[PDB]
């Protein structure tokens, strides 16, 4: 059993660490060049090592760096990120233009 552990974190910086596929069964690192899976660093407000989770391009485009907000994770397993003010809470339905 695992409850949704939610704590407010800082989206500090984007990161990119090289990846290797599990099928390689490598006994060594040996990066497979690069990848389009951009990583986001979630820093705990109470101090600690940044939680660098790997995201897709479409996913990284969904959040903003600097946006302090709630993080929903279960241990080391990333579930979802909860922005305080999502895009549509700024981009409202009533416009002048």
């Amino acid at each position: 059993m695992a409850p949704l552990q939610q704590k407010q974190v800082v989206v500090s910086n984007k990161r990119e660490k090289p990846v290797n596929d599990r099928r390689s069964r490598q006994q060594e690192v040996s990066p497979a060049g690069t990848s389009m899976r951009y990583e986001a660093s979630f820093k705990p407000l109470n101090g600690g090592l940044e939680k660098t989770f790997r995201l897709q391009a479409q996913q990284y485009h969904a959040l903003t760096v600097g946006d302090q907000g709630t993080l929903s994770y279960k241990g080391t397993r990333f579930v979802g990120f909860v922005s305080r003010t999502p895009d549509n809470e700024l981009e409202h339905h009533h416009h002048h233009h």
